[PDB]
């Protein structure tokens, strides 16, 4: 009776939420090596205090993967409940 296609919207969003943790934590495809980068510095002049620190946690990172988000979510919004619901619920149906 009540809608099916509009209900998937709550499912796909529930599923994509784990995908954000998957892409950030795994950040791989086939456990490849890659190559990485390094850093440098400078001498400066004078004297004074020099330090820094940072912290924080929140919902999604809108300034890190927001453009990739629209792409990964595009895969789920066209999927069925049994496809999405099964991911979030972790049940094969």
């Amino acid at each position: 009776m009540n809608i099916n296609e509009q209900t998937l919207d709550k499912l796909r969003q529930a599923v994509l939420q784990k995908k954000i943790k998957e892409r950030i934590q795994n950040s791989l495809s086939t456990e490849k090596y890659g190559s990485g980068s390094g850093s440098g510095s400078g001498s400066g002049s004078g004297s004074g205090s020099g330090s820094g620190s940072g912290s924080g946690s929140g919902y999604q990172i809108e300034t890190f993967f927001a453009q990739d988000i629209e792409s990964v979510q595009k895969e789920l919004e066209n999927l069925s409940e049994e496809e999405l619901l099964a991911m979030l619920n972790g049940d094969q149906q």
